Parts: C-alpha cells; structure tokens; sequence
C-alpha cells in the first residue's frame, strides 16, 4: 500500500480581516472543502475537494489534536516513524498548528493553554501515556532549521550559532540520514520540556536577526524519539524505537530550493517517473522515508478565508490533493 494523510484545517478571520466574508467552506461530515472561485460576479462556481480530515475556522487546538495527532501518537509508541508537516501560505496557520501560542499573563499553564499546538501537546502525552503503562522509556528531542540549505541546530548551547552542520547518508537506514553535531536532548519528565522549547524560541529568534525574511522562508524540524521496553509472555524482551517528526514548511508562497524539490520529489511520487530527486535538498534529504518511505505520514494543509488569498488557497489545495496519492509502507521498529 499504503497511502498518506491529508488533512485541511482553515483558520478564522483576523481582526483585520472585519469587513469581508469568506469564499471558503468546509463541511466537516463530508470531508470537503469548498471555494468560491468567481469573485463577485460568480458565486456558483466551486472548486470543492476531499480530503481525510477537514477542520474548519471553528477548529480549536485541542480538536486537532485529537484528531490527527493523537492516533498518530499511537502509532509512535509502536515504533513507527511518524511524520507529520504543515504546508500553507505564509499567514495560514502553519506555525500556529504545530507549535501554537502561548497565552498571555500567565493564565495558563503550558500543559492547560489552550493556544498550544501539537508540539507541546505531544510532548505532555507522550510523558502522560508511556508512563501510565509503566516500563522503561527514554524521550530524546532535537530542534533544527533549514535556512537557505544551511541547518542550524536551535538547541545547541554553543555560542557558534550558525556553525553549518553535516548529513550523511545512513547505513542503517538506506532512506535516511544522520547529522552529525545535531543535539539531541533527553527529556525526564514533562517538567523540562517548556524549558527546552523556550530555550529553543530564544535561539530561533537570534537567527531570525542573523538572517533575511527567517520565518516565512525557512522550515523547522522538531523531532522526538522514544525508546519503549516491553515482555512478551516468554519472557523474550521487546524494545520499541519511534519518531515522529513535525515539521513546519516555509511558505508556499515561494534559496527556495527545499520546498521547490518537494514539489517535484511529490510529483515523481505521484507520477511513478523512475528516478526520484530527494538528494536535490536538504530538506528532502530527511524528509525521505516520508514520501514513499517506511513512515506513516500526515499532512495539515493549511488554508485562509480571505477572498485575497484566493489564488494561494487553490494551489495549496492542488498541492495537497495531489500528495493524497503518495504510498508509504509503514513498518516498525
Ligand atoms: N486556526 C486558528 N485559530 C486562531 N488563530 C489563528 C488560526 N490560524 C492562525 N491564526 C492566527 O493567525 C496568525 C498567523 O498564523 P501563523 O501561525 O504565523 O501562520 P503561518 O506560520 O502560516 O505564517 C497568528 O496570529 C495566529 O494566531
Ligand atoms: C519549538 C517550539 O515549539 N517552541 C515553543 N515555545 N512556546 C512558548 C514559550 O510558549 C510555544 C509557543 C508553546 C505554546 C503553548 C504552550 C506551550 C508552549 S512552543
Ligand atoms: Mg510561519
């Protein structure tokens, strides 16, 4: 097989954007999302498309979590390598979903805000599930952007803030790589992750001030890995590794090479074309077990109501509609 997952969440208008009204519905029950691509004078012309999941503006972080993220995060504690990214318009609702806000004054705790998105969220489950089912097991998290085909670390300590870093292919895996210099940190328990993220958002924003246009045209890399001990009634013992990796793409908007051979490692995907180009980027590099590799994989295409963003909207849905047809064959570890 085995398929990937699509899923389209749209966000709700800004203040800013109040005073417009929406070309875009999404009927959850039906798994579609409809557009109005006529301006003023149509109105009944639609593109309308299906997809596995469809969240509209009324969607709260918590729902999408539980509805994507969390099956997932079963899978995960298998010992599957999980991928999950978020693709959009600069704007949508990438960063929001993966990482989310926190809110202000202290209103919340990390673990109760209700702006959090699936990182944070996963991070808290992951330490809540495993340790409910007793047994053995270790988190290890690492952090690195991708800005113009340079990676940084935004974990490291290291006061070289920028030093480039190196992949090599691995041996081990024939559809993956290591990086060598990327660090890994263990986590304890759920009361040292804020800790670590923050760390992270600081030393993100040095190198947002190190660098042209950051945010919008780099990618993120979160990733964590678990190792799970387990007995079989033999007495025979299991050990179980997962990944997930939730990333976060720069703009589909758009020195571009990263997302431009995503497109086109997807299209050779979808195409069945002979020779896949996933040594073209850095991000493909290690993105590509994911794309007709051995880890289950879930998109979070994220789109915008506004009648400006029409064009982007179209394509951003083309774009996921076509990545439907991608196959991986998932498998354990
Ligand atoms: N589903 C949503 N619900 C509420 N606010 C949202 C939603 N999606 C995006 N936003 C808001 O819109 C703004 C842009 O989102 P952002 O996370 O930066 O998207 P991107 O990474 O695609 O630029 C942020 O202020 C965020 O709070
Ligand atoms: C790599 C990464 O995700 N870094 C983060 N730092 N955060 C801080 C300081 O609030 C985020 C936004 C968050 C949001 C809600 C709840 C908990 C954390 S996520
Ligand atoms: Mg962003």
């Amino acid at each position: 097989g085995k398929n990937i997952q699509v899923v389209v969440r749209c966000r709700p208008f800004n203040l800013a954007e109040r005073s417009a009204h929406s070309i875009v519905e999404c009927d959850p029950v039906r798994k579609e999302v409809s557009v109005r691509t006529g301006g003023l004078a149509d109105k009944s012309s639609r593109k309308t498309y299906t997809f596995d999941m469809v969240f509209g503006a009324s969607t709260k972080q918590i729902d999408v979590y539980r509805s994507v993220v969390c099956p997932i995060l079963d899978e995960v504690i298998m010992g599957y390598n999980c991928t999950i990214f978020a693709y959009g318009q600069t704007g949508t609702g990438k960063t929001f979903t993966m990482e989310g806000e926190r809110s202000p004054n202290e209103e919340y705790t990390w673990e109760e805000d209700p702006l959090a998105g699936i990182i944070p969220r996963t991070l808290h489950q992951i330490f809540e599930k495993l340790t409910d089912n007793g047994t053995e097991f270790s988190v290890k998290v690492s952090l690195l952007e991708i800005y113009n085909e340079e990676l940084f670390d935004l974990l490291n300590p290291s006061s070289d803030v920028s030093e480039r870093l190196q992949m090599f292919d691995d041996p081990r895996n024939k559809r993956g790589v290591i990086i060598k210099g990327l660090e890994e940190i263990t986590v304890h328990n759920k009361d040292e992750v804020y800790q670590i993220l923050e760390k992270g958002a600081a030393k993100r924003t040095t190198a947002a001030t190190l660098m042209n246009a950051y945010s919008s045209r780099s990618h993120s890399v979160f990733s964590v890995t678990i190792h799970m001990k387990e007995t079989t009634i033999d007495g025979e013992e299991l050990v179980k590794i997962g990944k997930l990796n939730l990333v976060d793409l720069a703009g589909s908007e758009n020195i571009n090479q990263s997302l431009l051979t995503l497109g086109r490692v997807i299209t050779a995907l979808v195409e069945r074309t002979p020779h896949v180009p996933y040594r073209e980027s850095k991000l493909t590099r290690i993105l590509q077990d994911s794309l007709g590799g051995r880890t289950r994989t879930s998109i979070i295409a994220t789109i915008s109501p506004a009648s400006l963003n029409l064009e982007e909207t179209l394509s951003t849905l083309e774009y996921a509609h076509r990545a439907k047809n991608i196959l991986n064959k998932p498998e354990v570890n």
